């Protein structure tokens, strides 16, 4: 078996059937066009807002990790670990692909602990074992992997994505995509950076460019470059005709270099 | 490998913390001392109820089923596949049990379609493929699986826990044990009835003793034991003393027998 590629998707992705049909076709091509085993890695911040929205529930981000508290874990977990999970296994049958839906404590896939008393139940990441997602790649399944965890105490934990994409990428040793709306990283003008080193990255968090959950994602990046010692790509899944070439490795988006 | 045991929960289990430690306990205890391997399938109807609840919405079942509008499959699934499921994993990593996380879909192990188009989003659970779960099996895990699964053109499906049930049993060639709130099928004067045929259920059923999901749980147990050659028992996981001898295959509620 070769490294795996870990493809990472988040943003308003679930909420577009017309995105999702675009994206399905180009994994499926993908999949039977390279050895290379693909395992899928999922947030769905949108699908939890939308929850939190119907029942009258804030969303409160601290540093762009959203804070969880214990009234609110289980109801996270659902619109992660069950609704954006078994959506994207929905789109993988559909189109003849044998799917395994996972969350992060499978296989003790990825090790999670509390990152802070003050965010509540949210989860810091890292590597874990790879055997069972191995096993599940050797036997020709997709894993479909979403951002909920579970301490070691029994406590489920919330998963900043792209976090969780990163800590699975060091534990299988794989290539790394993290697919959303935008594409890659902007500049000051909303202008698309092409590519990316920490030195850079400083300079534009210091110099308040990169904001929010981008300051997450971007870190998430150079951790998994640097452990890795290969490129990771941040692009956008919005444009057809752009993701067949994504996932060959042509950069579209921001390239983080380490 | 042995035939496995599957062991389904529902009922208002799920809320209750006492119960869950003293039915964990029972499961370490019986895994350490029994070569037979266990899987877990789950409803969870009480959290889908308290979700709708908070969101407004009401609850129709017609003859045992819950009416699932196209509307409300994704925060069914989120509660079942996601919040139930997912709860049940975490008791499993408190007590050092490497569990994996499923629905009825993963490995095609259950397979599902449309029940009736006046059900809306409801599966009719039949047998699927073992080989997922049987690797899974001699590989150390326990399965612990949702009743959600998808059709073959990809829709999400809600199907009775019972009915999986009884389809994963039929697929895996297991023993099944439908672990409940009460102790069994009760009569008409609410005791426990200690042995049932399909010729005692029809009378009972003619006679509007046995009614709601408990015909649904009924048919489900008679179709698992004829498939099986086997008895099924219905009990109740209530009572912590009664645990042990009741997953050693002692009668402590009602045994379906085909
Ligand atoms: N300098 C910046 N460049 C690009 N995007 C930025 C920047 N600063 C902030 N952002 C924001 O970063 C968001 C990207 O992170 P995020 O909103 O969490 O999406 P996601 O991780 O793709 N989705 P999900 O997994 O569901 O959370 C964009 O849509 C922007 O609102
Ligand atoms: N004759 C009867 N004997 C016993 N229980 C009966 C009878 N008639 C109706 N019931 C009902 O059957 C219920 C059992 O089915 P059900 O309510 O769906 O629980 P469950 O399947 O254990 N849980 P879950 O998987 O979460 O749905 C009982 O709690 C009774 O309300
Ligand atoms: C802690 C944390 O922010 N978690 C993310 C997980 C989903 C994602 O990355 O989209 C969240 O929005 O709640
Ligand atoms: C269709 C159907 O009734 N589904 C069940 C699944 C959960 C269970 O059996 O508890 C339900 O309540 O919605
Ligand atoms: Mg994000
Ligand atoms: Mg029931």
């Amino acid at each position: 078996m070769m490294n795996p590629l870990i493809i990472k998707l988040g943003g308003v992705l679930l909420d577009s059937e017309e995105a999702l049909e675009r994206l399905f076709s180009a994994l499926v091509n993908y999949r039977e066009s390279h050895q290379r085993p693909l395992v899928i890695v999922h947030g769905g911040g949108c699908v939890v807002d939308e929850l939190m929205k119907g029942l009258n529930l804030p969303v409160k981000k601290k540093n762009g990790l959203r804070v969880t508290p214990a009234d609110q874990i289980d109801i996270i977990t659902g619109a992660l670990a069950g609704t954006a999970n078994k959506t994207l296994l929905a789109w993988a049958k559909k189109h003849q692909i044998a799917a395994v839906g996972l969350f992060l404590g499978d296989g003790d896939s990825v090790k999670v602990t509390q990152l802070d008393e003050e965010l509540g139940h949210v989860g810091l990441a890292q590597p874990g074992s790879p055997k069972l997602i191995n096993s599940l790649l050797e036997n020709g399944y997709l894993p479909v992997v979403s951002s909920i965890g579970v301490t070691d105490e029994g406590q489920l934990m919330n998963v900043n994505a792209d976090q969780a994409a990163t800590a699975l990428a060091a534990t299988l040793g794989a290539d790394l995509i993290l697919l959303s709306d935008v594409s890659g990283i902007l500049d000051g003008k909303g202008q698309r950076i092409a590519e990316m080193t920490a030195a850079k990255a400083e300079q534009l968090i210091e110099q308040g460019i990169i904001t929010d959950g981008m300051i997450v994602k971007v870190n998430a990046a150079l951790d998994a470059a640097r452990t890795l010692g290969r490129p990771v790509d941040i692009a956008s899944w919005r444009h057809a005709e752009q993701l067949p070439a994504l996932f060959n490795g042509m950069p579209m988006g921001t390239r983080i270099l380490a």
